[PDB]
């Protein structure tokens, strides 16, 4: 299923994912496109920050859903 991940600084990328993918999986896929390691990423859906071990299915993220990406930088 295709989803979109939007940063807050203006970038949209596209991903093919599974509904069973964990948020951590999604972060790993994002690193492939964006370079950022998973542990500097936080993902958001429908106003909410998402937890690493939940699946997309758990959050009602489906085909063509849009997530947002923010960075978490220890002292950054």
């Amino acid at each position: 299923m295709q989803i979109f991940v939007k940063t807050l600084t203006g970038k949209t990328i596209t991903l093919e994912v599974e509904p069973s993918d964990t948020i951590e999986n999604v972060k790993a896929k994002i690193q492939d496109k964006e370079g950022i390691p998973p542990d500097q990423q936080r993902l958001i859906f429908a106003g909410k920050q998402l937890e690493d071990g939940r699946t997309l299915s758990d959050y009602n993220i489906q085909k063509e859903s849009t997530l947002h990406l923010v960075l978490r930088l220890r002292g950054g």
